């Protein structure tokens, strides 16, 4: 049902955690997912761009959406990543996340191949039918923008939820203004694309750190100290480009193995003892786990290229 | 040998031609790169974004390069573009592509998942190490700017045989005042960047339609007038994001069949007349295949989704 | 749970059903699921040998597993088939089934490949942590008879539910007077099975025609009448090998398309005509679906290599 | 070219060596085949049974086989194991390996999911168009005995090279009789098929390590001595199921790691020093390699799972 994905405010696209030969840890993953589930996030993004989907095999990114809906799926809406470059990908794997169970795809459009205005509608008009879309515009990433009129077209089909928008402020309103649902996909502009530009909510990488301080950001109303208070997280957070920050932090946190699959590589000491300072001006409370903090050294990280 | 790679001028990133239910026709390639051979062109890039590598399986992918090889590779460089995102999908196809006896490999930096410069240079060294390798900056597809000083770190591995650059020709004038080998990406600037720039040649997409006018332009000295002739054809070919024009005029010409793997779909009507126009004013005795160009109608197009 | 798998006495190696172009028809395999829950199944293998498991891609045998879990785990046990001749892809395959939520995996050994003993130990024992796991031994076609001293060794391990045994009702008794847990392979072995060799029930490919008879057989005692009364429809079934005749059957009743995957091709008309009067000695109100049986033309069936 | 097939009186099915993360050791494989091609080898099955094909994935199986065209295939035919039990796989895998050069494809019928004597003429008509093809019966492994019925229906196909028989002479009598082209696939019956009951030759699996012996098996004459003298090795490498004894010997005379893919195991420390025994009495000049043998530990061999 797309209404009940069009009502999601809090959507936390989940790291995916890996054991130490690169494998994932489900038994790590299974965790986060009850701590945002405990911390009221409404709807998961599996195997987003946070969640390393582009360094998964289809048979692992497969398997983790309909783990996550097995486990998971009657306490919070599960969207599978299941967007692709090739629409052949995109085709194949939407409609077997569908089949497994998820609630909702999120879709990209082609990066690094873009294609024209026309061949998006194509490609997008290939899996909207199978069920509840989210179409992700991130041209930062893709090297391409979606236009407005390509979305005004696909927002015909019933299927389509809405947007995860990237571009900023100006373009939530240009949708929100003409009835299309958008989540913000900036966390530092979320706050007033959620108050001032009608956004119905954020699809977010920090409330993998702070769920609880994210979901009363998005339900209670502006509040521009708890904002301010979150910036600095948000700033170190992209410091590199995510999920170098996630990863590093969750792994300081004790809730993950310090394992990067290539090409991502964790942060530098300098940024750690940061991160450390961090959790303390917030409090080690509204953080996700409950072990203490740490640095980390250097030589506590592994590194895999072939997983 | 890294010397042989860095000596070849002009490199054609081939098209793929598709059967009508999307699988590889491969006679159609083989009369495709036979071209390019009786007209001079000194390497072939297989699978590279021209050649849809982006919408290929790995297993195409490396038949493809074997196949290359196998049929072509006494008589022209083959370079397998088994570059990815993923540094495991990048380690494993470039072992195969050597394996299947390319000369050399092309790899781009991880593009959508983009990553910090250190972990640029752990993907890069995961695969340098296999053979002779030529990176690939396009910024504008990836979302990504390769900076010099990650290059200059590189340069050093005998295996990088040097850069094909798209940002452009003071980009390109960089390189090589550093004594980095450069091939230009953008046909429309090859010319100025081999003569003025200090360039090696090019990697270009014009050459699939008249390569013995790309190889006189990057051989027999600098021509401004052969170059502003093929300016109106370069322009007609990126209208669209390649390879849309290369797809469409291809199919025109006859050698390859109007057969698209979606997200890709033709030029219009009004652009295919345009094409006729540009080959009756440069002269289809320059252009490949000897079929009479057609214009075709938008129902000869197979756009397939399912391949 | 363990347990819970040993009680099953009925379980169903249900038929996989397809589209004209040869892709798995899900409406078509939701109907037969919930027509073997209606009539009392209280298991399905998915992806059996008579879900010609043997003939999809992992990637749609996963899908399939998850699909049945997500729509249908709630009544009746789902027993996925993720054994394979090649221990790489029988420990992917379990981990993911289970990590999708089935109860249960069968393993066969491997097949065509036959190893040692001490291979076989070795095999399924990079399996048999992950979960409860019925061992299938038929070695009319693997080439290979798995050992009773093998299933005593393996029997240590808590996951071992059973065995599913197409040796005969000697080799059934051996294993159950030794407290190993024995469902019967051969419907027409499977009255004597149950009644006098102390098999908990069948693996049936005959309930996916006449559930509610086998339930009957399997739970109310002997009853060689109904015994005799199955058998001519279990010789026709078994004619040619196995799924032969239920996919040529499952036609007949309307229940599922005409469409075979190769290798395997339907039965002749003389065989599909004595298929409608068995079915009509029986009575059809024991049949799956509710549509008139069809004799069908050649011209009706639509035989796949490229699904 | 059919003919040219025909006319091999001496294929070696090659094992494919590992390294010790489970990957193909590519140096070891060459060394491998340059010994037979030293030897006097005519043509090598790439990924047989011998070749443990059965563990490979597709992309890998089609690599060794463009891989070993590329390396070898001016001096020796490279036959590829392209057959599956699945239809559709036999189609991809032959059309590949066609693809990257190799010169015949060995097929063997469905294994495991056997299927009617029509539905096996409607699998081998799906590929023999595509090139050179031995058809391949192994009813000890498949579970199925291909019928001389159904090879004369196929043998007027220009592409069908003739049979692989591992039944016994008197099969390979009733072909030769009969106008087929027949290689023995049972070393210890090869010298009798050839001298006395019409074999062309032998598809050999003793050939990895007596290439020369076994060369002169088939070209020199009737030799019962030597056919004798390799009769106890010939016991040895089939001991346990074929590949575990070439496996365990081609680690002793140190030509390949002593690296296993599950669900094969190494031969005990009583048959490694039988084979030290066998080594010496033929001499250990016949034998491939220059390494002193070894008897090893059973601590030396490495067992993967996950490859
Ligand atoms: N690296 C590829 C494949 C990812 C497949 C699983 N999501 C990409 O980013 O498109
Ligand atoms: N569509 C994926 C996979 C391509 C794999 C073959 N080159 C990508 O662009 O990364
Ligand atoms: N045809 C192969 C692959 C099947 C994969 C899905 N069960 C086999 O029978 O082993
Ligand atoms: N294990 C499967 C797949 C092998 C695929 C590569 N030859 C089989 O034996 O059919
Ligand atoms: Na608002
Ligand atoms: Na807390
Ligand atoms: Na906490
Ligand atoms: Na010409
Ligand atoms: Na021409
Ligand atoms: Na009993
Ligand atoms: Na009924
Ligand atoms: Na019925
Ligand atoms: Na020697
Ligand atoms: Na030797």
């Amino acid at each position: 049902n797309t209404d009940d994905i069009k009502a999601l405010r809090v959507i936390t696209a989940i790291k995916t955690p890996y054991l130490p030969d690169g494998r994932f840890d489900l038994e790590a993953y299974d965790d986060l997912v009850n701590i945002q589930i405990q911390n009221g996030a409404e709807g998961v993004i599996v195997g987003g761009t946070t969640g390393e989907g582009q360094l998964m095999s289809w048979d692992e990114h497969i398997m983790l959406i309909g783990h996550t809906v097995n486990c998971f799926g009657g306490s919070i809406k599960v969207i599978g990543n299941t967007g692709s470059n090739s629409t052949r990908e995109a085709i194949h794997a939407t409609e077997q996340g569908f089949a497994v169970g998820m609630h909702a795809a999120l879709h990209i459009n082609p990066y690094y191949g873009k294609t024209s205005i026309e061949g998006l509608i194509a490609h997008f008009q290939s899996v909207l039918h199978m069920g509840p879309t989210i179409i992700y515009n991130v041209p930062g990433r893709t090297g391409q923008d979606i236009p407005p009129r390509a979305i005004f077209k696909l927002s015909q089909n019933p299927n389509l939820a809405g947007v995860k928008e990237c571009v900023g402020n100006k373009r939530v309103e240009e949708y929100t203004e003409n009835g299309v649902v958008v989540w913000s996909g900036n966390d530092d502009e979320c706050h007033d694309s959620r108050w001032d530009y009608g956004a119905t909510g954020v699809i977010s990488v920090t409330s993998n750190l702070v769920p609880g301080l994210m979901r009363k950001l998005m339900f209670e109303g502006r509040n521009s100290s708890l904002n301010s208070k979150l910036l600095p997280l948000m700033a170190w957070l992209f410091h590199e480009p995510n999920p170098i920050g996630i990863n590093t932090a969750l792994a300081q946190l004790g809730v993950s193995r310090p394992v990067f699959r290539l090409p991502y590589v964790p942060l530098p000491l300098s940024k750690r003892l940061e991160f450390v300072k961090l959790v303390k001006e917030i409090g080690r409370e509204h953080f996700v786990g409950e072990k203490d903090v740490q640095a980390l050294d250097d030589d506590d990280f592994i590194l895999i290229g072939r997983y």
